[PDB]
């Protein structure tokens, strides 16, 4: 169970139930949401929460 | 009355404080907050909220 996605943006939480990124944090994706939010273990922190979709790409 | 900004991707609230984007919505931009998150009108639907700064960008005109 390996990193599925990359952060490509700076996201600093406003809502409690976010997942803080730095550019480049390893992403576990568990969820792809059908509102655009991902539900993720950021593999850096260890935290889990939701980002917006668009703040990470999928890797080989 | 002016846009300041365009959504360049599709933004679903879960929050009540935020604002919903559709791709190309045209946005006036009130507050770029220090957290990198914006406070906005967004123009198409009168709504008002925050979203993510990287799903903006500036219009220059």
């Amino acid at each position: 169970m390996e990193q599925t996605h990359r952060a490509i943006f700076r996201f600093v939480p406003r809502h409690e139930d976010e997942l803080e990124l730095e550019v480049d944090d390893p992403l576990l994706l568990e969820l792809q949401a059908e509102d655009y939010w991902y539900e993720a273990y950021n593999m850096r922190t260890g935290a889990r929460g939701v980002f917006p979709a668009y703040y990470a790409i999928e890797v080989t």
